């Protein structure tokens, strides 16, 4: 079973700090155990331990493979950031369970402005990839401004805009736009919603408006639905 | 506008203690201010704060009207409960988000064998229908034996049971299944998932076998994930 994560298993049998204390204090494990590992890059690794020390474990590697990631394309959710942490840490660990690519906390009009760390969000989605078996865990973005996402996404993608409350005065699907064999990014807004200065922009730049269904979900709920309509269409839409 | 429960309105002018206190004492409005209550079986009242005491709120009811569920059919959840309920406490709430009518907690050979804090489930269940706008929340079941949800569910409903691991396992995906008009019922096994007899037991009584996905989900996830199915499978269809 357990995987843990080693960024620098090419070059080096010494694990990081925080694993080799899980593995010898929590774990118990001792010499000649065998571990799985993964580079966070795409690999995992066989090893076993060699040696254990006060305060550090260091493995030797006996092979190797590719992670064949389980969905197709890039998948980028880019989102207003709650206003309580623990919700969008939730549904951080939940995409990533899922399948994403990349994570990107956005700055809009009615959006909370504070400063995210970018490093607690990693470690979340290490532990989650670790969590879930897989090689990879996305790239993460925070405080990042609404036009900065509108004007430099790669324009290859489907790019998808979410919006809901009446008062922004059609929308239409994300099977209306997304095709499997293309990225796709999804920029869902925060509990005011985008402002119609926003859409406008959006669809000048060429993203499609949608709806992810009717009905009101919070913004991380909105994060999660966004992301598994992909992978359904990926799913639901294969042929043969 | 902010949505109020208040499961007495019928009987009773006087507002639920803690929607009071919240409306009086945090949210600061007074009488004359308009309100939008729910009884959460599927009404939604138009209201107007009448008089504020020391201890109560009283309203009098100036409109009320069916709610349109934002679905179709019926959703079961049918999943075995995770050993902390901190777990399925987050899962309920966004299953009432997205829309759900029923939750069933199972009993099955490998799931947690423990009391379901179910008052607590019910809570949560309401603050999401309040959020969401909703007027209902969902029929929370608790400790049902597996064999009762494979005998007992109805045969006219689509029944998938979803597994996934290597020693139980075609399978094809819940939208092989499930088309819009039928009501679904989707069974979601424990961390080491169901039993293979448990999966025979179900395909002899008609159920599907699904699979959800390619990636390793976590018992909660896995119920966000399959409730979602449903409504995407609906939406690609309207
Ligand atoms: N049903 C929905 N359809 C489209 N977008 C939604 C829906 N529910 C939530 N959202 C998104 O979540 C954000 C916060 O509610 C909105 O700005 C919007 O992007
Ligand atoms: N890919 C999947 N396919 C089917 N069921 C799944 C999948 N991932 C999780 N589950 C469900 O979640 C439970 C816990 O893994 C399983 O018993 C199963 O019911």
């Amino acid at each position: 079973l357990p995987l843990f994560y080693a960024p620098d298993i090419e070059q080096s049998d010494r694990l990081p700090d925080d694993e080799a204390g899980h593995i010898l204090r929590v774990l118990r494990m001792q010499a000649g155990d065998r571990l799985r590992l993964t580079d966070g890059r795409g690999s995992f690794f066989d090893a076993v331990i060699e040696t254990a020390d006060r305060k550090s474990c260091y493995v030797s590697v006996c092979g190797q493979e590719s992670w064949q990631k389980p969905w197709r394309d890039r998948i980028t959710i880019a989102i207003a950031p709650t206003k309580q942490s623990e919700r969008m840490e939730w549904m951080l660990e939940k995409l990533v369970e899922i399948g994403v690519d990349e994570v990107v906390f956005i700055e809009s009009e009615h959006s909370e402005r504070r400063r995210i760390k970018a490093e607690r969000l990693e470690r979340i989605a290490i532990s989650a990839m670790k969590q879930s078996l897989k090689a990879s865990f996305p790239v993460i973005r925070v405080n990042i401004p609404i036009q900065t996402v509108i004007a430099d996404t790669p324009k290859a993608a489907v790019r998808l805009i979410a919006y809901v409350d009446e008062a922004v005065r059609g929308r239409g699907y994300p099977s209306d736009f997304y095709h499997v064999g293309q990225d796709v990014l999804i920029l869902i807004g925060p509990e005011g919603d985008f402002s119609p200065s926003e859409v406008e922009s959006a669809l000048l730049a060429g993203f499609a408006p949608v709806s992810l269904g009717e009905s009101r979900l919070r913004t991380e709920t909105a994060g999660l639905v966004a992301c598994q309509w992909i992978h359904t269409l990926q799913a639901c839409y294969r042929i043969g």
